Protein backbone atom coordinates (compact mmCIF):
# COMPACT_ATOMS: atom_id res chain seq x y z
CA UNK A 1 0.00 0.00 0.00
CA UNK A 2 1.29 3.87 -0.79
CA UNK A 3 -2.03 5.53 0.41
CA UNK A 4 -3.47 5.92 3.83
CA UNK A 5 -2.83 4.99 7.62
CA UNK A 6 -4.30 5.36 11.28
CA UNK A 7 -2.66 7.64 13.86
CA UNK A 8 -1.72 7.32 16.32
CA UNK A 9 1.32 5.53 14.88
CA UNK A 10 2.99 3.69 18.29
CA UNK A 11 -0.55 4.18 20.80
CA UNK A 12 -0.50 3.97 24.25
CA UNK A 13 2.39 6.05 26.75
CA UNK A 14 4.74 6.93 23.79
CA UNK A 15 5.79 10.41 24.10
CA UNK A 16 7.99 13.21 23.02
CA UNK A 17 8.58 10.84 19.77
CA UNK A 18 12.42 11.50 18.01
CA UNK A 19 13.28 9.75 14.86
CA UNK A 20 16.31 9.55 12.86
CA UNK A 21 16.89 7.82 9.04
CA UNK A 22 19.96 5.25 8.92
CA UNK A 23 19.89 4.43 5.30
CA UNK A 24 16.18 3.03 4.16
CA UNK A 25 16.17 1.98 8.06
CA UNK A 26 14.27 4.94 10.70
CA UNK A 27 14.95 4.53 14.60
CA UNK A 28 12.58 6.24 16.98
CA UNK A 29 12.92 6.33 20.76
CA UNK A 30 10.15 7.78 23.42
CA UNK A 31 10.71 9.09 27.39
CA UNK A 32 10.08 6.49 29.39
CA UNK A 33 9.77 8.98 32.54
CA UNK A 34 9.71 6.11 36.13
CA UNK A 35 10.23 2.67 34.24
CA UNK A 36 12.69 0.60 33.69
CA UNK A 37 13.96 -0.43 30.92
CA UNK A 38 13.72 2.85 29.89
CA UNK A 39 13.65 4.70 26.36
CA UNK A 40 12.10 2.50 24.08
CA UNK A 41 13.71 2.32 20.87
CA UNK A 42 11.42 1.03 17.90
CA UNK A 43 12.55 0.09 14.41
CA UNK A 44 10.51 1.22 10.77
CA UNK A 45 10.75 0.94 7.13
CA UNK A 46 7.67 3.50 6.01
CA UNK A 47 7.07 5.73 9.40
CA UNK A 48 3.87 4.13 10.37
CA UNK A 49 4.70 0.44 11.41
CA UNK A 50 6.74 0.46 14.07
CA UNK A 51 8.29 -3.24 15.67
CA UNK A 52 9.66 -2.41 19.22
CA UNK A 53 13.49 -4.10 19.03
CA UNK A 54 15.01 -3.14 22.73
CA UNK A 55 15.33 -0.40 25.10
CA UNK A 56 17.79 2.14 25.09
CA UNK A 57 18.77 2.18 28.85
CA UNK A 58 18.72 -1.74 29.80
CA UNK A 59 21.05 -1.37 32.71
CA UNK A 60 21.21 -0.01 36.54
CA UNK A 61 24.64 1.55 35.35
CA UNK A 62 22.65 3.48 32.41
CA UNK A 63 19.49 4.63 34.76
CA UNK A 64 19.37 5.64 38.42
CA UNK A 65 15.79 5.66 39.07
CA UNK A 66 16.30 6.80 43.40
CA UNK A 67 12.51 8.03 43.94
CA UNK A 68 11.13 8.59 40.59
CA UNK A 69 7.71 8.84 39.57
CA UNK A 70 5.70 10.21 36.62
CA UNK A 71 6.85 13.78 37.04
CA UNK A 72 10.31 12.89 36.94
CA UNK A 73 13.27 10.26 35.91
CA UNK A 74 13.59 10.40 31.74
CA UNK A 75 12.26 13.10 30.08
CA UNK A 76 12.19 13.71 25.95
CA UNK A 77 14.70 11.86 23.98
CA UNK A 78 16.58 12.39 20.99
CA UNK A 79 17.67 9.71 18.29
CA UNK A 80 20.73 10.46 16.14
CA UNK A 81 22.77 8.47 13.39
CA UNK A 82 25.87 9.72 11.96
CA UNK A 83 29.07 7.63 10.45
CA UNK A 84 28.07 4.81 11.26
CA UNK A 85 27.43 5.92 15.32
CA UNK A 86 23.77 5.63 16.52
CA UNK A 87 23.54 8.80 19.97
CA UNK A 88 20.69 8.52 21.99
CA UNK A 89 20.58 12.00 24.30
CA UNK A 90 18.37 12.45 26.86
CA UNK A 91 17.64 14.22 30.96
CA UNK A 92 17.48 11.68 34.21
CA UNK A 93 15.81 14.57 36.03
CA UNK A 94 16.50 11.69 39.12
CA UNK A 95 19.56 11.77 38.46
CA UNK A 96 22.71 13.72 37.18
CA UNK A 97 20.69 15.61 34.72
CA UNK A 98 22.04 15.71 30.84
CA UNK A 99 23.55 12.64 29.31
CA UNK A 100 24.05 10.26 26.13
CA UNK A 101 24.77 6.46 25.24
CA UNK A 102 25.69 5.40 22.01
CA UNK A 103 26.12 1.93 19.64
CA UNK A 104 27.20 1.10 16.11
CA UNK A 105 24.27 -1.93 16.84
CA UNK A 106 20.84 -0.37 17.82
CA UNK A 107 19.65 -4.12 18.90
CA UNK A 108 22.99 -4.45 20.79
CA UNK A 109 23.29 -3.29 24.75
CA UNK A 110 24.38 0.65 24.15
CA UNK A 111 27.24 2.28 25.88
CA UNK A 112 27.53 3.38 29.19
CA UNK A 113 26.26 7.04 29.74
CA UNK A 114 28.47 10.09 28.83
CA UNK A 115 27.66 13.07 31.17
CA UNK A 116 26.92 16.84 29.34
CA UNK A 117 27.82 19.85 31.07
CA UNK A 118 25.02 22.09 29.87
CA UNK A 119 22.08 22.48 31.43
CA UNK A 120 18.15 22.76 31.03
CA UNK A 121 16.33 19.77 29.67
CA UNK A 122 15.16 18.02 25.95
CA UNK A 123 18.83 17.72 24.80
CA UNK A 124 19.26 17.57 20.95
CA UNK A 125 22.38 16.96 18.30
CA UNK A 126 23.50 18.07 14.93
CA UNK A 127 25.96 16.74 13.34
CA UNK A 128 28.24 18.68 10.38
CA UNK A 129 31.62 19.46 8.83
CA UNK A 130 32.89 16.97 11.47
CA UNK A 131 31.58 18.43 15.08
CA UNK A 132 28.86 17.97 17.11
CA UNK A 133 26.23 20.48 17.83
CA UNK A 134 24.12 20.35 21.07
CA UNK A 135 21.11 22.19 22.08
CA UNK A 136 18.71 22.06 25.32
CA UNK A 137 16.74 24.81 26.97
CA UNK A 138 18.19 25.93 30.20
CA UNK A 139 16.06 29.02 31.63
CA UNK A 140 13.41 28.79 28.94
CA UNK A 141 16.87 30.03 25.82
CA UNK A 142 17.71 27.42 23.55
CA UNK A 143 21.08 27.28 24.23
CA UNK A 144 23.85 26.36 21.32
CA UNK A 145 27.15 24.37 22.20
CA UNK A 146 30.05 22.30 20.59
CA UNK A 147 30.54 18.50 22.25
CA UNK A 148 32.78 16.02 22.00
CA UNK A 149 30.10 12.93 22.41
CA UNK A 150 32.79 10.29 23.07
CA UNK A 151 34.17 12.21 26.35
CA UNK A 152 31.23 14.10 27.22
CA UNK A 153 33.60 17.26 26.84
CA UNK A 154 32.02 21.08 25.99
CA UNK A 155 33.92 22.28 23.39
CA UNK A 156 32.79 25.70 22.91
CA UNK A 157 30.98 28.20 25.04
CA UNK A 158 27.08 27.67 25.41
CA UNK A 159 25.00 30.76 23.29
CA UNK A 160 21.71 31.57 23.94
CA UNK A 161 20.06 31.61 20.20
CA UNK A 162 16.51 31.86 20.57
CA UNK A 163 13.54 32.09 23.03
CA UNK A 164 10.71 31.03 20.95
CA UNK A 165 7.41 33.09 19.40
CA UNK A 166 6.52 33.97 23.44
CA UNK A 167 4.52 30.96 24.03
CA UNK A 168 5.07 29.02 27.23
CA UNK A 169 7.70 26.79 27.82
CA UNK A 170 10.04 26.66 25.27
CA UNK A 171 11.25 23.24 24.78
CA UNK A 172 11.82 20.20 22.39
CA UNK A 173 14.32 22.29 19.98
CA UNK A 174 16.08 20.14 17.08
CA UNK A 175 18.32 22.18 14.60
CA UNK A 176 17.95 21.11 10.98
CA UNK A 177 20.28 22.19 7.75
CA UNK A 178 17.55 22.63 4.39
CA UNK A 179 18.29 25.08 1.13
CA UNK A 180 21.38 26.95 2.90
CA UNK A 181 19.49 27.54 5.90
CA UNK A 182 19.46 26.76 9.66
CA UNK A 183 16.25 25.66 11.01
CA UNK A 184 15.16 25.42 14.60
CA UNK A 185 12.02 24.02 15.61
CA UNK A 186 10.91 24.03 19.14
CA UNK A 187 7.50 23.11 20.91
CA UNK A 188 5.53 25.82 23.38
CA UNK A 189 2.51 26.30 24.97
CA UNK A 190 3.08 23.09 27.48
CA UNK A 191 2.09 19.20 27.09
CA UNK A 192 -1.78 19.77 27.44
CA UNK A 193 -4.32 21.44 25.05
CA UNK A 194 -1.86 24.86 24.39
CA UNK A 195 0.57 22.64 22.70
CA UNK A 196 2.03 24.18 19.24
CA UNK A 197 5.06 23.79 16.94
CA UNK A 198 6.97 26.53 16.19
CA UNK A 199 9.96 27.11 13.75
CA UNK A 200 12.56 29.88 12.93
CA UNK A 201 15.50 29.91 10.40
CA UNK A 202 18.83 31.44 10.36
CA UNK A 203 22.03 31.30 7.97
CA UNK A 204 23.81 30.77 10.83
CA UNK A 205 24.11 28.15 13.32
CA UNK A 206 24.35 30.62 15.89
CA UNK A 207 21.45 32.73 15.15
CA UNK A 208 20.02 35.34 15.19
CA UNK A 209 17.24 33.77 14.53
CA UNK A 210 13.52 34.79 12.77
CA UNK A 211 10.35 32.69 13.40
CA UNK A 212 8.11 31.88 10.61
CA UNK A 213 5.36 34.17 10.16
CA UNK A 214 2.67 31.45 9.58
CA UNK A 215 3.81 30.07 13.50
CA UNK A 216 2.65 27.51 14.44
CA UNK A 217 3.07 25.03 12.23
CA UNK A 218 1.40 22.11 14.22
CA UNK A 219 -1.52 22.45 17.07
CA UNK A 220 -4.65 21.71 17.64
CA UNK A 221 -5.32 24.54 20.08
CA UNK A 222 -7.06 26.66 17.61
CA UNK A 223 -10.38 26.66 16.31
CA UNK A 224 -8.97 24.39 13.77
CA UNK A 225 -8.58 22.16 15.86
CA UNK A 226 -11.45 22.00 19.02
CA UNK A 227 -13.35 19.78 17.67
CA UNK A 228 -10.86 16.92 17.29
CA UNK A 229 -10.93 14.09 18.87
CA UNK A 230 -6.58 14.33 19.44
CA UNK A 231 -5.47 17.29 21.26
CA UNK A 232 -2.01 18.69 22.48
CA UNK A 233 -0.01 17.97 19.10
CA UNK A 234 3.29 18.77 19.78
CA UNK A 235 7.01 17.74 20.82
CA UNK A 236 8.04 17.70 16.75
CA UNK A 237 10.97 16.04 14.82
CA UNK A 238 11.25 16.37 11.29
CA UNK A 239 12.62 13.00 9.45
CA UNK A 240 13.61 13.06 5.08
CA UNK A 241 11.24 9.93 3.42
CA UNK A 242 13.52 7.42 0.95
CA UNK A 243 11.78 9.52 -1.80
CA UNK A 244 12.74 12.77 -0.88
CA UNK A 245 9.12 13.46 0.92
CA UNK A 246 9.23 15.19 4.26
CA UNK A 247 7.47 13.83 7.49
CA UNK A 248 7.31 14.62 11.06
CA UNK A 249 6.72 12.46 14.30
CA UNK A 250 5.21 13.98 17.14
CA UNK A 251 3.08 13.33 20.88
CA UNK A 252 -0.31 14.06 20.80
CA UNK A 253 -3.42 12.59 22.57
CA UNK A 254 -7.10 11.19 22.63
CA UNK A 255 -9.81 13.24 24.49
CA UNK A 256 -12.36 11.42 26.78
CA UNK A 257 -15.35 13.12 28.33
CA UNK A 258 -14.60 15.70 30.91
CA UNK A 259 -11.09 16.25 29.01
CA UNK A 260 -9.53 13.28 30.11
CA UNK A 261 -6.48 11.15 28.71
CA UNK A 262 -5.35 7.74 30.20
CA UNK A 263 -3.49 6.49 27.84
CA UNK A 264 -0.87 8.62 27.67
CA UNK A 265 0.63 11.27 25.32
CA UNK A 266 1.39 8.82 22.39
CA UNK A 267 3.03 9.20 19.22
CA UNK A 268 1.50 10.22 15.50
CA UNK A 269 2.62 10.89 11.94
CA UNK A 270 2.14 13.86 9.47
CA UNK A 271 3.01 14.51 6.38
CA UNK A 272 4.94 17.75 5.58
CA UNK A 273 5.21 19.92 2.21
CA UNK A 274 8.61 21.23 2.10
CA UNK A 275 9.43 23.15 -1.26
CA UNK A 276 12.84 24.47 -1.67
CA UNK A 277 13.49 27.57 -0.08
CA UNK A 278 10.15 27.38 1.63
CA UNK A 279 8.98 27.23 5.21
CA UNK A 280 7.31 23.58 5.68
CA UNK A 281 3.60 23.27 5.79
CA UNK A 282 2.11 20.52 8.18
CA UNK A 283 -0.21 18.52 6.59
CA UNK A 284 -2.30 21.30 4.31
CA UNK A 285 -3.55 23.01 7.87
CA UNK A 286 -1.26 22.54 10.83
CA UNK A 287 -3.76 19.72 12.36
CA UNK A 288 -3.76 15.78 12.06
CA UNK A 289 -6.68 12.97 12.16
CA UNK A 290 -7.28 9.37 12.93
CA UNK A 291 -7.59 8.16 9.93
CA UNK A 292 -4.61 9.79 7.20
CA UNK A 293 -5.82 9.82 3.52
CA UNK A 294 -2.41 10.82 2.69
CA UNK A 295 0.31 9.08 -0.05
CA UNK A 296 2.97 7.29 2.23
CA UNK A 297 6.19 5.12 1.69
CA UNK A 298 5.80 2.20 0.62
CA UNK A 299 3.70 0.08 3.39
CA UNK A 300 5.49 -2.84 5.45
CA UNK A 301 3.68 -4.61 8.33
CA UNK A 302 5.05 -5.04 11.58
CA UNK A 303 5.39 -7.30 14.47
CA UNK A 304 3.16 -6.46 17.06
CA UNK A 305 1.81 -7.24 20.80
CA UNK A 306 1.18 -10.80 20.64
CA UNK A 307 -3.07 -11.34 21.87
CA UNK A 308 -1.41 -14.37 24.13
CA UNK A 309 1.73 -13.88 25.64
CA UNK A 310 3.44 -17.07 26.63
CA UNK A 311 6.51 -17.39 29.00
CA UNK A 312 7.79 -20.49 27.64
CA UNK A 313 10.67 -18.77 26.24
CA UNK A 314 12.42 -17.55 29.65
CA UNK A 315 12.46 -14.12 28.71
CA UNK A 316 9.54 -11.18 28.97
CA UNK A 317 9.72 -8.98 25.44
CA UNK A 318 10.96 -5.17 25.29
CA UNK A 319 7.45 -4.38 25.62
CA UNK A 320 7.47 -5.21 29.67
CA UNK A 321 8.24 -2.37 32.03
CA UNK A 322 8.77 -2.49 35.76
CA UNK A 323 8.79 0.76 38.41
CA UNK A 324 12.05 2.44 39.00
CA UNK A 325 15.35 -0.03 39.61
CA UNK A 326 13.44 -3.65 40.36
CA UNK A 327 15.06 -6.38 42.14
CA UNK A 328 16.09 -8.80 39.41
CA UNK A 329 16.26 -11.81 41.57
CA UNK A 330 12.46 -11.59 42.32
CA UNK A 331 11.47 -12.05 38.35
CA UNK A 332 12.24 -16.07 37.12
CA UNK A 333 10.79 -17.80 34.67
CA UNK A 334 9.94 -21.85 35.75
CA UNK A 335 10.75 -25.37 34.68
CA UNK A 336 7.08 -25.64 33.07
CA UNK A 337 7.16 -21.93 31.17
CA UNK A 338 5.12 -19.66 33.88
CA UNK A 339 6.11 -16.27 34.93
CA UNK A 340 7.13 -16.70 38.52
CA UNK A 341 6.99 -13.87 41.13
CA UNK A 342 8.33 -13.37 44.22
CA UNK A 343 6.56 -11.44 47.22
CA UNK A 344 8.19 -8.58 48.99
CA UNK A 345 6.01 -6.10 51.68
CA UNK A 346 6.06 -3.31 49.21
CA UNK A 347 2.44 -2.52 48.09
CA UNK A 348 1.97 -0.54 44.77
CA UNK A 349 1.79 2.53 47.31
CA UNK A 350 5.44 2.75 48.56
CA UNK A 351 7.05 4.90 46.16
CA UNK A 352 9.13 2.03 45.51
CA UNK A 353 9.89 -0.74 43.65
CA UNK A 354 7.24 -3.39 44.40
CA UNK A 355 7.43 -6.47 42.55
CA UNK A 356 5.24 -5.45 39.62
CA UNK A 357 6.06 -5.73 35.81
CA UNK A 358 3.00 -3.90 33.22
CA UNK A 359 2.64 -3.04 29.48
CA UNK A 360 1.37 0.10 28.41
CA UNK A 361 -2.19 -0.04 27.54
CA UNK A 362 -2.63 0.79 24.01
CA UNK A 363 -6.61 1.11 23.51
CA UNK A 364 -9.61 2.57 25.02
CA UNK A 365 -11.13 -0.85 24.21
CA UNK A 366 -9.28 -3.93 25.06
CA UNK A 367 -9.52 -6.92 27.35
CA UNK A 368 -6.87 -7.92 29.43
CA UNK A 369 -6.58 -11.18 31.81
CA UNK A 370 -4.22 -13.88 33.38
CA UNK A 371 -4.00 -17.11 35.59
CA UNK A 372 -2.87 -16.34 39.31
CA UNK A 373 -1.59 -19.36 41.33
CA UNK A 374 -0.49 -17.56 44.43
CA UNK A 375 1.76 -20.40 46.74
CA UNK A 376 3.35 -20.59 49.99
CA UNK A 377 1.30 -17.64 51.23
CA UNK A 378 0.34 -16.05 54.66
CA UNK A 379 -2.22 -14.38 55.73
CA UNK A 380 -2.81 -10.98 53.55
CA UNK A 381 -0.44 -11.59 51.37
CA UNK A 382 -1.82 -10.76 47.65
CA UNK A 383 -1.18 -11.45 44.05
CA UNK A 384 -3.03 -9.95 40.98
CA UNK A 385 -3.10 -7.66 38.22
CA UNK A 386 -2.99 -3.31 38.40
CA UNK A 387 -4.08 -0.35 36.03
CA UNK A 388 -1.84 1.53 37.04
CA UNK A 389 -1.31 5.53 36.69
CA UNK A 390 1.08 6.97 39.94
CA UNK A 391 1.72 5.26 43.58
CA UNK A 392 -1.56 6.88 44.56
CA UNK A 393 -3.68 6.54 41.78
CA UNK A 394 -4.12 2.97 41.01
CA UNK A 395 -6.89 0.06 40.70
CA UNK A 396 -5.79 -3.36 42.27
CA UNK A 397 -7.47 -6.89 40.99
CA UNK A 398 -6.03 -9.89 43.27
CA UNK A 399 -5.87 -13.18 44.70
CA UNK A 400 -5.75 -12.85 48.48
CA UNK A 401 -4.77 -15.56 51.05
CA UNK A 402 -7.00 -15.61 53.97
CA UNK A 403 -6.67 -16.90 57.62
CA UNK A 404 -8.10 -20.66 57.98
CA UNK A 405 -6.52 -21.94 54.37
CA UNK A 406 -9.62 -19.42 52.90
CA UNK A 407 -8.79 -17.60 49.68
CA UNK A 408 -10.68 -14.93 47.87
CA UNK A 409 -10.46 -12.67 45.04
CA UNK A 410 -10.84 -8.65 46.03
CA UNK A 411 -10.82 -5.38 44.27
CA UNK A 412 -9.90 -2.07 45.38
CA UNK A 413 -9.19 1.33 44.37
CA UNK A 414 -6.20 3.74 45.65
CA UNK A 415 -6.88 7.43 44.88
CA UNK A 416 -4.80 9.74 47.20
CA UNK A 417 -6.38 9.38 50.80
CA UNK A 418 -9.01 6.78 49.61
CA UNK A 419 -8.29 3.19 49.42
CA UNK A 420 -11.78 1.47 48.71
CA UNK A 421 -12.50 -2.01 48.90
CA UNK A 422 -15.38 -2.15 46.27
CA UNK A 423 -15.55 -6.43 46.47
CA UNK A 424 -14.03 -8.79 48.92
CA UNK A 425 -15.61 -12.39 47.39
CA UNK A 426 -15.13 -15.76 48.81
CA UNK A 427 -13.30 -18.17 46.57
CA UNK A 428 -14.03 -22.23 45.99
CA UNK A 429 -10.83 -24.39 48.28
CA UNK A 430 -9.91 -25.75 44.08
CA UNK A 431 -9.92 -23.84 40.70
CA UNK A 432 -7.88 -21.80 38.93
CA UNK A 433 -8.27 -18.29 39.27
CA UNK A 434 -8.29 -16.38 35.73
CA UNK A 435 -8.35 -12.25 36.64
CA UNK A 436 -9.78 -10.05 33.80
CA UNK A 437 -9.86 -6.18 33.62
CA UNK A 438 -11.63 -4.93 30.38
CA UNK A 439 -12.19 -0.98 29.49
CA UNK A 440 -14.49 1.44 27.23
CA UNK A 441 -13.59 4.83 26.86
CA UNK A 442 -15.61 5.17 30.42
CA UNK A 443 -15.26 2.84 32.74
CA UNK A 444 -12.68 -0.37 33.18
CA UNK A 445 -14.77 -3.47 34.41
CA UNK A 446 -13.44 -6.24 36.43
CA UNK A 447 -14.00 -9.94 36.80
CA UNK A 448 -12.74 -13.33 37.13
CA UNK A 449 -13.56 -16.99 36.24
CA UNK A 450 -12.60 -19.68 38.42
CA UNK A 451 -14.23 -23.82 37.72
CA UNK A 452 -15.28 -22.32 34.29
CA UNK A 453 -17.46 -19.68 35.58
CA UNK A 454 -16.83 -15.74 34.80
CA UNK A 455 -18.04 -13.56 37.91
CA UNK A 456 -18.58 -9.51 37.40
CA UNK A 457 -17.21 -7.81 40.27
CA UNK A 458 -18.50 -3.94 38.38
CA UNK A 459 -17.24 -0.86 37.34
CA UNK A 460 -14.96 2.00 37.99
CA UNK A 461 -14.27 5.28 36.45
CA UNK A 462 -11.58 6.04 33.84
CA UNK A 463 -10.96 9.59 34.80
CA UNK A 464 -9.68 8.96 37.94
CA UNK A 465 -6.60 7.74 36.48
CA UNK A 466 -5.99 10.25 34.02
CA UNK A 467 -3.29 12.49 33.41
CA UNK A 468 -5.58 15.50 34.22
CA UNK A 469 -6.61 13.96 37.97
CA UNK A 470 -3.51 12.20 38.77
CA UNK A 471 -0.66 14.27 37.35
CA UNK A 472 2.52 13.75 35.39
CA UNK A 473 3.88 12.65 32.25
CA UNK A 474 2.54 8.82 31.64
CA UNK A 475 -0.14 6.71 30.78
CA UNK A 476 -1.85 3.82 32.11
CA UNK A 477 -0.13 0.53 32.82
CA UNK A 478 -1.04 -2.94 33.23
CA UNK A 479 1.04 -4.55 35.99
CA UNK A 480 1.00 -8.07 37.21
CA UNK A 481 2.32 -8.00 40.80
CA UNK A 482 2.81 -9.43 44.25
CA UNK A 483 3.16 -8.16 47.72
CA UNK A 484 3.39 -9.70 50.65
CA UNK A 485 1.70 -8.47 54.64
CA UNK A 486 4.80 -10.05 56.38
CA UNK A 487 8.44 -10.17 56.28
CA UNK A 488 8.60 -13.52 57.15
CA UNK A 489 6.64 -14.73 54.05
CA UNK A 490 7.86 -16.76 51.25
CA UNK A 491 4.95 -16.42 48.94
CA UNK A 492 5.25 -16.14 44.87
CA UNK A 493 2.95 -16.27 42.54
CA UNK A 494 2.97 -18.41 38.74
CA UNK A 495 1.67 -16.33 35.92
CA UNK A 496 1.32 -19.22 32.91
CA UNK A 497 0.17 -16.11 30.19
CA UNK A 498 -0.83 -12.51 29.72
CA UNK A 499 -3.91 -12.15 27.18
CA UNK A 500 -4.53 -8.60 25.89
CA UNK A 501 -6.59 -7.89 22.84
CA UNK A 502 -7.28 -4.42 21.55
CA UNK A 503 -10.32 -3.03 19.76
CA UNK A 504 -8.42 -1.37 16.92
Amino acid sequence: HHQGYSNPVIPGFHPDPSVCKAGDDYYLVNSSFQYFPGVPLFHSKDLVHWEQIGNCLTRPSQLDLTNANSGSGIFAPTIRYNDGVFYMITTNVSGKGNFLVHTTDPRSEWSEPVWLEQGGIDPSLYFEDGKCFMVSNPDGYINLCEIDPMTGKQLSSSKRIWNGTGGRYAEGPHIYKKDGWYYLLISEGGTELGHKVTIARSRYIDGPYQGNPANPILTHANESGQSSPIQGTGHADLVEGTDGSWWMVCLAYRIMPGTHHTLGRETYLAPVRWDKDAWPVVNSNGTISLKMDVPTLPQQEMKGRPERIDFKEGKLSPEWIHLQNPEAKNYIFTKDGKLRLIATPVTLSDWKSPTFVALRQEHFDMEASAPVVLQKAGVNDEAGISVFMEFHSHYDLFVRQDKDRKRSVGLRYKLGEITHYAKEVSLPTDGEVELVVKSDINYYYFGYKVNGIYHDLGKMNTRYLSTETAGGFTGVVLGLYITSASKDSKAYADFEYFKYKGKP
